[PDB]
């Protein structure tokens, strides 16, 4: 059967991995909303948008107004480092605007575009559960997502619409590599040395590949998971168990 999916931040990392998996069935149409397009497929639609700008999101909503969605994956997001004292107001706002508001604007705007029985999945973080040093804005944003998950699950349950959030540990993405490279350069160690330090933070002693997180997202979007809603689902190599 034909199905439609929407992915915000679908051009890189987990979002890209989810897009590629969803495209495997030719009866699936995926709509990727991001600032730059990634790869192409006949069943992949790209719409450019700066997800920190409400007006850009309003423009997307107009374009997709007739589409009814089976699944949505919200992977827009950024991490800017710093404790509350070290990150400026402008950056905190940027993190909230992308990580939280972009999803608010979309879900609010897709009220009549969500099929009965649809599945909405947020990209959360192990920081939906715990904090990490010098990560104020990001942790704050993931707390908001954690509870937004539960509110939407309660209010959308009458329509059999499920809402869940994957909570990844560190994932080998562009943004991750960027932060760790800049950290490595700052403290005078190699990238490899830096990654090894990060890997030891997890009981599994490794970080995740984006495809691994995407498999869980795909499960949550699939017809196999219809009784799951309102859940924060750990995929963190044991991080929150310790």
């Amino acid at each position: 059967a034909m199905a439609n999916y929407l992915v915000t931040g679908g051009s890189k990392g987990i979002g890209k991995a989810v897009v590629e998996l969803l495209l495997q069935n030719k009866n699936h149409t995926v709509i990727n909303i991001d600032i730059q397009q990634s790869f192409s497929a006949e069943n992949l639609k790209f719409i450019k948008a700066d997800l920190t700008k409400q007006q850009d999101i309003t423009n997307v909503l107009d374009i997709i107004k007739n589409v009814s969605f089976d699944g949505i994956f919200l992977n827009a997001g950024i991490l800017i480092k710093g404790s509350i004292f070290d990150i400026d107001i402008e950056s905190i706002k940027k993190v909230l605007d992308l990580n939280v508001w972009s999803s608010i604007y979309f879900i609010k705007g897709l009220e009549n575009n969500l099929k009965v029985g649809a599945s909405i999945v947020f990209n959360g973080s192990d920081q939906c559960f715990i904090a990490k040093p010098n990560s104020f804005a990001y942790t704050l944003s993931k707390g908001a997502i954690a509870q937004m998950t539960k509110s939407l699950a309660l209010d959308l349950a009458k329509y059999q619409i499920r809402v869940n959030t994957v909570c990844p540990g560190t994932v080998d993405t562009d943004l991750y590599r960027n932060l760790i490279q800049k950290y490595a350069n700052n403290v005078g160690i190699s990238f490899d040395e830096a990654q090894k330090q990060e890997e030891k933070e997890f009981p599994l002693n490794r970080i995740a590949q984006p495809q691994e997180i995407a498999e869980l997202v795909i499960f949550l979007l699939s017809d196999k998971s219809k009784f799951m809603t309102g859940g924060l689902i750990p995929i963190d190599g044991g991080y929150t168990a310790q």
